[PDB]
Parts: structure tokens; C-alpha cells; sequence
């Protein structure tokens, strides 16, 4: 029933020019009635909410952590989501599989969830690694995902788990359609967001993944900002003429 569906990673994306935070943050402020916002990061929740006490993000509507693993209504995290990413994963075959890989090493236990399965690459390795895994793991039935950002994070997550899956959970959810809705992302963990039919915007101080993807895939809904951090929030705002 809001006329825009704002959903943004956070690290260098929203985060990260904490002027330009601040400025995006002071602009919706006073139409914060006339959207729907949703922070869709690869931090967990307690990670975010972390962040959110030491730069003083804006209480969003919905929390999409993890990659879109766990969502979290005011209420709480979203049982049916659970469930629904539950179906027909089986984390433990996964890991033993990334486990394998000398190149990959996991990632703190804290960044690691029931549907998310976290490592890093070796800076040595030679990234094509990553597809080697990919297959290896998209053979076993298991429908997974591998999402890899930065060059250095990889996650493991259901099929139906990325940022954009949670993204078009949410719009159903809040009947939002894809017109009315913003994705705004600069990594490899935020295709998903772009994958959607939602008008998005690449922060420009976008990682080479996205940057990349952005080639072969970046359509006319896709916008590359000239600026970076949250500054691109609101260049992207101005540009679809969106909250007019
Ligand atoms: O935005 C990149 C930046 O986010 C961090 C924050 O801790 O990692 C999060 O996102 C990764 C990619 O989605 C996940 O693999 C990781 O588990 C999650 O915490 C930084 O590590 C990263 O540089
Ligand atoms: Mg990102």
C-alpha cells in the first residue's frame, strides 16, 4: 500500500559514506511513511543489527540477513520462509563437498546458518575454482546456489534463497510490484536482487563480479550510478522518479 519497495544491501552499499548515509537517511526520513524498507545483506541478523547501532541505520521494515536466508519481520524471523528454503536441503552433504577444497576455508561459525554455508577462497587460488565447486555441488540432487562476492566469499544457499528470491517473497508478501520496487547492490551476493524484474541500481563503487554480470545481463530496468554508497540510493530515487 506504500508507494515504493526500497530494498539495499548495506556494506558499500548503504554503509560506507557515512555522509551519503546520512543525507539518504535525513531524505526518506520525511516520507518514511511512503515506503517499504528492506536491508537485504549478507550479515546475519545480529551482525546487522550490530552495524545498525554503530553507524545508526534506519529501522527498516524487514531484514532480509544472510543473503536472503533469514527473514525477519518485526515479529520475528519468518517461520514459513524457513520452511520453505528447508525443503530438500541438505546442508551436511554440501559442506562435506566445499569442505573438500583446499582452496576454500570456512568462514566463522557465526557466519554460517542453517541454510547458508560459508567459506573463503584462497587469495592464491585461481577463482575458476569456484565453478569446479559449482558443478560439483549442482550435481548432487541438492538444489543450491552459489553465490561468490568480492572475490573472496563464497555462499552456499538453497535454490530458492538469494537476495532476489527473498526480494520477490517480500514483494508477494506486501503486494509491491516489480515497478514499484528499488534494488540496490554492489557485490556478487546482490545478482539475485538484479536477476529480479525489480528497477535496480549498481552503487558505483560496485564490485567486478556485479560490474561484470552487469554487462552481460544489465537491462534497461538496470541503472550504474555515478555515485557510490548511499549516494546511489538517491540518484537511483531521482532517476526511476520514484516517492515523486
Ligand atoms: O559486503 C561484503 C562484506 O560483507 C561481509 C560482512 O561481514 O560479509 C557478509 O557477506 C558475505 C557475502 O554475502 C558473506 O559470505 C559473509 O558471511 C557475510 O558476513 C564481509 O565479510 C564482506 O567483505
Ligand atoms: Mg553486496
Amino acid at each position: 500500500m506504500r508507494q515504493l519497495l526500497l530494498i539495499s544491501d548495506l556494506d558499500n552499499t548503504w554503509v560506507g559514506d557515512q555522509q551519503a548515509l546520512e543525507h539518504l537517511q535525513e531524505y526518506l526520513g520525511d516520507r518514511r511513511g511512503n515506503f517499504y524498507l528492506a536491508y537485504a545483506t549478507g550479515r546475519s541478523y545480529h551482525s546487522a543489527r550490530e552495524l545498525q547501532k554503530q553507524v545508526g541505520l534506519m529501522e527498516p521494515d524487514y531484514w532480509l540477513t544472510a543473503v536472503g536466508s533469514e527473514i525477519y519481520h518485526p515479529e520475528g524471523l519468518d517461520q514459513h520462509w524457513a520452511d520453505y528454503l528447508s525443503e530438500h536441503w541438505q546442508r551436511d552433504i554440501l559442506q562435506a563437498i566445499a569442505d573438500g577444497f583446499e582452496a576454500l576455508k570456512p568462514q566463522s561459525p557465526l557466519e554460517q546458518n542453517p541454510w547458508k554455508i560459508s567459506y573463503h577462497l584462497d587469495p592464491q587460488a585461481c577463482p575458476t575454482v569456484i565453478d569446479q565447486l559449482t558443478e560439483m555441488l549442482k550435481e548432487t540432487g541438492i538444489p543450491v546456489q552459489v553465490i561468490f562476492s568480492s572475490g573472496k566469499d563464497v555462499d552456499l544457499l538453497p535454490q530458492r534463497s538469494n537476495k532476489g528470491n527473498a526480494t520477490q517473497y517480500l514483494q508477494q508478501h506486501l503486494a509491491m510490484e516489480p515497478s514499484q520496487t528499488l534494488v540496490c547492490g554492489d557485490s556478487g551476493n546482490d545478482i539475485g536482487l538484479f536477476e529480479t524484474s525489480a528497477r535496480g541500481v549498481i552503487v558505483r563503487n560496485a564490485q567486478p563480479e556485479l560490474l561484470h554480470w552487469y554487462d552481460q545481463w544489465g537491462d534497461s530496468r538496470h541503472y550504474r550510478a555515478q555515485s557510490s554508497h548511499a549516494g546511489a540510493i538517491l540518484e537511483a530515487i531521482a532517476h526511476f522518479d520514484f516517492l515523486s
